[PDB]
């Protein structure tokens, strides 16, 4: 209904989307550098320090291990009772979130240009270089090829054994993490301002102009519609022929990829300050003022509750 349920203070800007636990944990990482363990009630369980701001979400594996890059270079490994399993260095800042493989490795992109491949053990399986930093999460289709977009412009797939398998060339860095649709599209946002419908095989199936830079990665409903957020400060409805549906502005950049309800809402943060919900048809149905802009897309739990981090610092718990 659009009412603060609660809200967990931590000591920096939240910039990373939190993740949920089978049991109803939620993890989120703050540019105090701290990993956080929070209850569902809203209380702290614990908390874990890097040594620089965590601007990227953290993932759960299948065991519970929580995995989380921090921009002092590496990825942690972090048991579910809140002491650390490992940690695997890289040679610069992390700023995106790991995803993890059938098979369990855990995929990560770091500044330092590569895209690692790396064994639930901790040890490194392989590196990918690219051309620039990697500040974008990988994501992974159903047959095992890892897509990653680079500072480099481009789209890289690449074979789970580390072989590339093409690149795609956008105008401008690619930020934004890929999303598959169900007949293997691949969707990807560029700052050269435009979203990026990509064929298995690598070659362009069509593109959309929007008017910024594009720092977020799309969604697709489950009607096909694929929701993406530009910097122009709109949330765009595509349809899967490269047309516009419908488009929702908000009133300052849009850096936050948006999320989709059970009843099919769209949610999503703005510069703004303001978490938004969205109908299916383009109306808004309720906003919610955070205390600063929303740069961490939110998160749905199985009650319905909506997470958002803010720059103001806090974590909060949104009713539906």
């Amino acid at each position: 209904d659009g009412t603060e349920k609660w809200r967990f203070k931590t000591g920096k800007a939240i910039e990373a989307s939190p993740v949920i636990g089978e049991d109803g944990t939620i993890y989120v990482g703050s540019n105090d550098g701290h990993l956080y363990a929070i209850n569902p009630d809203g209380t702290e369980k614990w908390r874990f320090k890097t040594g620089k701001a965590i601007e990227a979400s953290p993932v759960i594996g299948e065991d519970g291990t929580i995995y989380v890059g921090s921009n002092d270079g590496h990825l942690y490994a972090i048991n579910p009772d809140g002491t650390e399993k490992w940690r695997f260095k890289t040679g610069k800042a992390i700023e995106a979130s790991p995803v993890i493989g059938e098979d369990g490795t855990i995929y990560v992109g770091s500044n330092d240009g590569h895209l690692y491949a790396i064994n639930p053990d901790g040890t490194e399986k392989w590196r990918f270089k690219t051309g620039k930093a990697i500040e974008a999460s990988p994501v992974i289709g159903e047959d095992g090829t890892i897509y990653v977009g680079s500072n480099d412009g481009h789209l890289y797939a690449i074979n789970p054994d580390g072989t590339e398998k093409w690149r795609f060339k956008t105008g401008k860095a690619i930020e934004a993490s890929p999303v598959i649709g169900e007949d293997g599209t691949i969707y990807v946002g560029s700052n050269d301002g435009h979203l990026y419908a990509i064929n298995p095989d690598g070659t362009e199936k069509w593109r959309f102009k929007t008017g910024k830079a594009i720092e977020a990665s799309p969604v697709i409903g489950e009607d096909g519609t694929i929701y993406v957020g530009s910097n122009d400060g709109h949330l765009y409805a595509i349809n899967p022929d490269g047309t516009e549906k419908w488009r929702f502005k908000t009133g300052k950049a849009i850096e936050a990829s948006p999320v989709i309800g059970e009843d099919g809402t769209i949610y999503v943060g703005s510069n703004d300050g303001h978490l938004y919900a969205i109908n299916p048809d383009g109306t808004e149905k309720w906003r919610f003022k955070t205390g600063k802009a929303i740069e961490a897309s939110p998160v749905i739990g199985e009650d319905g509750t909506i997470y958002v981090g803010s720059n103001d610092g806090h974590l909060y718990a949104i009713n539906p």
